[PDB]
């Protein structure tokens, strides 16, 4: 579980997406994992804007942050899941590091500020949902 609190938005797991998250809904793409509902408060974050391609992780299966190498946002096919029938999903990073389902949502960040969070794992990989692109989340 987790959530970036940005500005008047929230940016969680699409999978993960709570009642409340569908009735504030602001935007939503199942091909990238990725939902943002909005908020009453201000939020805690800030996103990076840049192209770094190293950054510390939350795993929460450890209690710990690990650093990680990653791609760069891509389309990489992910096998079907309770969630999402096998698909390609897109704006992906993997890197070596450990995670388990329950991670998704610890937050990936470089020192720019928040760059994704987590969206997919396995075998000794993890995978990000990339948010840098979303402009409009402090715009
Ligand atoms: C950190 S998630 C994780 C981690 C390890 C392992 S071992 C076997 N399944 C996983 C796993 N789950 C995972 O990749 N998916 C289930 C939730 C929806 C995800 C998606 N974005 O389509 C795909
Ligand atoms: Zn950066």
């Amino acid at each position: 579980s987790g959530a970036i609190y940005v500005g008047n938005y929230r940016v969680v797991n699409r999978h993960l997406a709570t009642h409340n998250d569908w009735a504030n809904l602001v935007w939503e793409d199942s091909s990238r994992d990725l939902l943002v509902s909005s908020t009453t408060a201000q939020g805690c974050d800030t996103i990076a804007r840049c192209d770094c391609q190293t950054g510390v992780y939350y795993c929460s299966s450890r209690r710990k942050h690990y650093p990680v190498s990653f791609s760069k946002p891509s389309l990489i096919f992910v096998e079907a899941s309770e969630y999402y029938p096998a698909r390609y999903q897109s704006h992906l990073m993997l890197a070596v590091g450990h995670s388990e389902p329950g991670d998704c949502g610890g937050i990936l960040r470089c020192q720019h500020g928040v760059v994704g969070i987590v969206s997919t794992g396995g075998n000794g990989l993890v995978g990000f949902a990339d948010v840098r692109d979303l402009l409009w989340l402090d715009e």
